RNA sequence: GACUUAAUGUCACGGUACCCAAUUUUCUGCCCCGG
């Protein structure tokens, strides 16, 4: 008599490759999964075949059942009582089972009647077949008393269809790294988790008690149960590789790979990015547009195919076709470019009698407190019918969920439950006995279920850098990503216990998870929990029971319910099924003994804000590919979870990183000890890779985001601060090496307060904690900036708060001969002058490192105020209308003034620049920034015609300048970072009666500078620095700006915002590592003199911008405040350096040097007032006095003067021109 | 039926795809002579 019989699974179960007793030995995979599902393949080729279950597997699974129903009913089931059974097959009597039984059977007090034999036997004896006419040989189905057929899938099927490939883990608890890892083969429950079989019976006096078996089965092949009675991808790989050939032929190689990130990242933004061409177009200053977009692939640009891919590839959607074609790029670009699986003994187990059994069940949410991310091999190597990266996907079920493993789950419940006992042994993979210590016998126990989330959006990708200890740069080809899921997803937490009484030990690690009103929730669930991805908190937790002694009819009925926790986590008291009662005395956390002493501990919480009081840049790279706009560096932001709403916020949160503010504190600890110079960490027992971890154990702090609780405070919060690079020679810039950053609007009054912690281990050295708050105590002196263009001076450190929970110089120059002798000024000079600097440039390959804090090198923080001698102009070119007047005029420029949340500053960029150009002068060194492609009008180009040792340093296989060693190289960091210049004091404002805004002042035209009338021939060559003369043509400007305003065209000049004279700034400039001799020049850069000053900003060649920066104090640590002696004692160590570069210090004996400060020489700092200005190009010009014959026709002949003397009149600071 | 089990004995829910890695380095939004 048979039985019909449907199997239905309730989350991924595993499957197996099906292999035979024989041939099961061979391979490891079948040899574990012999409590699987079985995958047998229908025809040859290896693609197809048929899903089953073993009818010996369910009739394990119904005999386990029968032996926990019968205990838990002391023998008996509906009046009949049964016996122990029997589990020893002799081998004396025959050949053993093809499966032996390791674990503890449980066998209770035998009160039958009489013993069991083939006439009369009790239902546990006959459901095991005891006394059949079936053996261990099958041969006929009439001979099985009791017989479980095979449960064939109920839905040709492919195994690519109905499974998924999954490497699964081991982690050891001491090292936090995994032993080693295994496959199953992850099969789709929703669509194939209906299997069907047949359960032949022959007679019924041990049927109802296989009826309840069937309703108590909760297990099988690696999942919940309820068991009731009755081609593009190849394509796209074509067309990716056709994409990577040609990038190759540009050698763009290396941004294939980004590009596919940007593909990757192009899922999250929808059909219409491509369709619409939200793409990005670049800077409309080159001529070639954007830099990744419009690359010529196949003679059309990438933006168009790719819009001819998406049209090609409309048939399956815009996630699938863009993480394909993402996936085969990184896989083309990754071609160019230990795995461990698994003497019989009867033990007999006999619980007391009154002892109850009961089953709890916690349900609740499983919210991610932070990013998270569980790991997931390629899917091009996670093929389960065919069986070092970089890019790592999260993993997902079939429509792209995030889930939850039972694996992880059940790892990260197995580390805390290790954690909350005080002992725990290292999981055996073989051991035919069952381990004896307390976390496996509270976890055999322990069910959890397979969480998947009702949110399937595309993760976002975290890209991280491995910095260059040396350099402070990138190191090459260590960019690397993961796939996150957002932070506020919620998962369906399912657990159950089955035992006795409820430990103290797994409420300890449910209260330890679980958030409240001031605990967090604690689990660590996933990877990359150094940088803190994966910390759930449990949430809306509700324990019920089911008492098994007496209420196990209902158990079965409801079948414990293990398809329905999603419906007993929302549905209340009242409609609670029968037995399931709800958990009272659940022991809160504050007596729990292993929560207390052992988990809470366990991970201290150190949580802070730190003020940043200068712009904060974390780039993402690849979010200036894929968003509209032409900003090549953007902040961070992320994605962040709303549970409440049920989404995705619709603003992004603007962070710090976990991993950037992990690599932060890293350095932070490593420079101080000495650790990061290191050129390897294998096997370290080094501070930095006992706090940090390494390659073989894992880090013992966790590192959450710096998320930013300030920007609702600030009006516009993304900053938009355009820098451009300076020729060195022509004193105006490169259009093509224009660059825009978008940074978090940050400033000194107005900080931005970034809220970021990590965990501590327990068990920290009284040594490492004080590194660790050493660390956080260098970030808090601003050692350390966060995110892009810290020497620029972008994401300085402002200060840190800990929660509660946790001088002049006197040197005088002579200037110039002919101004001090004219004191009626009537010599007219050219506004800017080269600096007459010969080819020798002196290059280190002896650089110095980023990786430590030298003991004989200085490092500290110099305090400097900045006078302004005339108005200065320091342009905000965000907003070419900024003080909205091109209405009237259209086509006019207008700027403010630079400023961040409306307080006034100066960029450390100009400064940094303008100090870069005066010591690159200073120091002899190379002409960092030159226009190498501009030709003129001519055999050779403006770089062939430097000199060169004049040009640029380009990698550090040979030297670096010392302009180029101190303030950087694209293959070296700077080892000065100029802060942002704050405005405390002044009269604010140059005030003008006649403008419109008395801020402001226009200024005259500011052309292209010439280099033509600079190399007059193709004999001359380039005569040097150009740097701008310190007068008071602004003066001259101011009285004719009626006439400025008609006389030239409103689209060729400007009107800017002009701060006036005598106003101070305050800036910092942060020197790190430098020599005893390179602070003293650096210091002197800052200071030159009593009558030297500096030009940064617009309108230098009339006069504008003639700025005195004089240092209030030098701070060194090793912190002490430098005093004067000390300082001068630099500075004359620094002097002593240009002697013998050349082969109280006397600046002027010094050629170059003299010639430089007589450039930068003040003339009226006295009565002089020399006026200088361009010469007018012609006769009949405007702004021309008649008969002074200083048009431009007359110096530019020939005849009245030789080129020669035009050359020498140029390389001759303040020599007269009229 | 068979693909596809063996039946007096399947802890495989017996195993966290773990672990390490600062998307940053460099760059004054600058400016005068020809056609
Ligand atoms: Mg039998
Ligand atoms: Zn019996
Ligand atoms: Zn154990
Ligand atoms: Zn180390
Ligand atoms: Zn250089």
């Amino acid at each position: 008599m048979n039985i019909t019989v449907e199997l239905t699974f309730f989350e991924p179960y595993r499957l197996v490759e099906w292999f035979d007793w024989d041939a099961r030995k061979k391979s490891h995979s079948a040899m574990r999964g012999q409590a699987f599902a079985q995958w047998t393949w229908k025809g040859k080729g290896r693609t197809a075949g048929k899903s089953f279950i073993t009818g010996t597997l369910v009739r394990s699974a119904v005999i386990k059942a029968v032996e926990e129903l019968l205990s838990l009913n002391n023998g008996k089931w509906e009046g009949v009582p049964c016996c122990n059974g029997s589990f020893q097959t002799d081998e004396s009597k025959g050949k053993k089972p093809s499966f032996l039984r390791k674990r503890h059977t449980l066998q209770w007090q035998a009160n039958n009647k009489n013993i069991c034999d083939k006439e009369e036997a009790c239902p546990f004896c006959i459901l095991l077949g005891r006394f059949d006419n079936a053996g261990k040989v099958h041969e006929r189905n009439k001979d099985y008393d009791i017989h479980f057929s095979n449960f064939d899938l109920d839905h040709d099927l492919r195994l690519v269809d109905i499974a998924s490939g999954r490497i699964l883990n081991r982690v050891d608890f001491d090292t936090g790294k995994a032993k080693d890892y295994f496959r199953t083969w992850e099969a789709d429950y929703e669509t194939y988790g209906t299997y069907t079989g047949r359960i032949t019976l022959r007679n019924e006096h041990a049927k109802k008690l296989l009826l309840a078996s069937l309703g108590f089965v909760d297990k099988l092949c690696g999942a919940l149960c309820r068991i009731e009675v009755i081609d593009h991808n190849d394509e796209l790989r074509k067309q990716a590789e056709v994409i990577v050939e040609a990038f190759k032929q540009n050698d763009k190689l290396e941004k294939i790979r980004i590009l596919a990130d940007a593909i990757r990242t192009l899922r999250l933004h929808g059909e219409g990015v491509i369709e619409k061409d939200e793409l990005p177009d670049g800077k409309e200053e080159r001529d070639k547009g954007h830099h990744l977009w419009d690359i010529k692939v196949q003679g059309t640009a990438l933006r168009t195919k790719l819009k001819e891919l998406w049209q090609s590839n409309k048939d399956i959607g815009w996630r699938k076709f863009t993480e394909m074609l993402g996936s085969n790029l990184y896989l083309i670009y990754k071609k160019e470019t230990t795995e461990y699986y698994s003497s019989d003994l009867f033990i007999p187990v006999t619980p007391p009698e009154g002892i109850e059994t009961k089953e709890w069940i916690i349900v609740g949410r499983l919210k991610a407190a932070t990013p998270f991310y569980f790991g997931v091999q390629q899917p091009s190597d996670s093929i389960p019918g065919k069986e070092e990266h970089t890019s790592f996907n999260i993993l997902l079920d079939k429509e792209n969920r995030y889930r939850i493993p039972r694996s992880a789950l059940r790892g990260a419940l197995r580390r805390d439950l290790r954690t909350a006992f005080g002992s725990g042994c290292n999981v055996s993979l073989g051991g035919q006995i069952l381990c004896n210590c307390k976390v496996c016998i509270e976890m055999r126990r322990i069910t959890l279920k397979d969480s998947v989330s009702d949110f399937s959006e595309p993760p976002e990708i975290r890209y991280r850098i491995a910095k260059n200890p040396g350099t402070a740069t990138v190191e090459d080809g260590s960019l690397f990503d993961i796939e996150v899921g957002p932070e506020g997803l919620t998962f369906p937490f399912v657990l159950r216990y089955r035992g006795h009484k409820f430990p103290e030990q797994l409420s300890s690690v449910i209260r330890y998870w679980e958030e409240n009103d001031g605990k967090n929730g604690m689990a660590w669930l996933g990877g990359l929990d150094s940088t803190g991805k994966g910390r759930f908190a449990l949430k809306d937790i509700k324990i019920f029971e089911w008492d098994l002694n007496q209420k196990i009819n209902e158990y079965i009925k409801e079948r414990g319910m293990r398809g329905k926790e999603k419906e007993l986590l929302e549905m209340g008291e009242s409609s609670l099924p029968d037995g399931l009662i709800p958990y009272k005395f659940f022991e809160e956390r504050e007596c729990l003994f292993p929560y207390k002493e052992n988990l809470k501990p366990q991970w201290s919480e150190v949580q802070y804000t730190i003020e940043v009081g200068s712009p904060l840049l974390t780039a993402d790279t690849i979010s200036a590919l894929t968003e509209p706009g032409n900003r090549d560096a953007i902040a961070y932001k992320k994605r962040v979870y709303n549970d409440g709403n049920n989404a995705i916020e619709p603003e992004p949160r603007f962070a710090v990183k976990s991993e950037t503010h992990r690599g932060i504190f890293r350095t932070a600890v490593g420079r101080r000890t000495g650790d990061l110079g290191k050129e390897d960490h294998e096997d370290c027992t080094c501070d930095m890779c006992i706090i940090f971890g390494n390659e073989h154990e894992s880090s013992k702090i966790r590192f959450e985001d710096l998320e930013l609780i300030n920007g609702n405070e600030f009006e516009k919060l993304e900053k938009h601060i355009d820098h451009v690079a300076i020729d060195r020679f022509t004193g105006g810039a490169l259009d093509k090496a224009k660059f825009d950053t978008y940074p978090l609007a940050g400033s000194p009054k107005k900080p931005l307060k970034l809220k970021g912690r990590f965990w501590i281990k327990k068990g920290f050295s009284g040594d490492h904690k004080l590194l660790i708050t050493t660390a956080l105590s260098d970030i808090r002196d601003g050692l350390y900036p966060l995110g892009s263009k810290g020497g620029v001076g972008y994401g300085w450190v402002a200060g840190i708060s800990i929660d509660d929970n946790v001088i002049n110089n006197d040197y005088v120059h002579p200037g110039h001969q002919s101004p001090k002798q004219d004191h009626k000024n009537k010599n007219i000079y050219y506004p800017h002058y080269f600096l007459d600097s010969g080819s020798k440039v002196y290059r280190e390959k002896d650089i110095i490192t980023h990786e430590e804090f030298t003991e004989e090198l200085l490092s500290g923080k110099i305090n400097c105020k900045l006078e302004t001698l005339t108005p200065l102009i320091i342009p905000d070119t965000s907003d070419e209308n900024g003080l909205k007047l091109q209405g009237n005029k259209p086509g006019h420029k207008n700027y403010k003034f630079f400023n961040i949340n409306g307080e006034l500053m100066i960029p450390g960029s100009e400064l940094r620049g303008m100090l870069r150009t005066h010591f690159e002068a200073l120091t002899k060194s190379c002409f960092a920034i030159f226009g190498e492609d501009s030709t003129l009008s001519a055999s050779k180009t403006l770089g062939g015609k430097l000199d060169k040792a004049l040009h640029p340093c380009t990698g550090l296989s040979d030297g670096l300048c010392p302009g180029c060693h101190l303030f950087g190289t694209t293959d070296y960091k700077g080892r000065v970072k100029f802060g942002f210049a704050k405005y405390e004091n002044g009269p604010e404002w140059l005030i003008t009666r006649g403008n419109n805004p008395e801020r402001s002042l226009t200024l005259g035209v500011l052309e292209s500078p010439r280099p033509a009338f600079s190399i007059p021939d193709d004999e001359s060559e380039i005569p040097g620095r150009k740097f701008y003369l310190h007068h008071n043509g602004w003066r001259i400007i101011r009285q004719k700006q009626l006439e400025i305003r008609e006389t030239v065209q409103p689209e060729r000049n400007v009107t800017t915002e002009v701060m006036d004279k005598g106003n101070v700034f305050s800036f910092d400039v942060r020197f790190e590592n430098l020599r005893e001799w390179e602070l003293g020049l650096l210091l002197q850069s800052l200071d030159p003199g009593k009558n030297i000053a500096h030009k940064l900003g617009k309108g230098k060649p009339y006069g504008f911008g003639s700025v005195k920066i004089k240092i209030d104090s030098l701070h060194t640590f090793k912190i002490k405040r430098v005093p004067q002696s000390d300082i001068r004692e630099y500075i004359n160590k620094g002097y002593q350096k240009l002697i013998e570069w050349s082969g109280l210090p006397q600046w002027h004996v010094i050629p170059h040097i003299d010639k430089l400060y007589k450039l930068l020489w003040v003339p009226f700092l006295s009565k002089l007032e020399p006026d200088v200005r361009y010469p007018v190009l012609n006769e009949e010009s405007k702004g021309y006095i008649e008969g002074s014959d200083y048009t431009y026709k007359k110096l530019g002949d020939k005849d009245n003067l030789p080129y020669k003397t035009r050359v020498k009149g140029l390389t001759t600071p303040w020599s007269p021109w009229n």
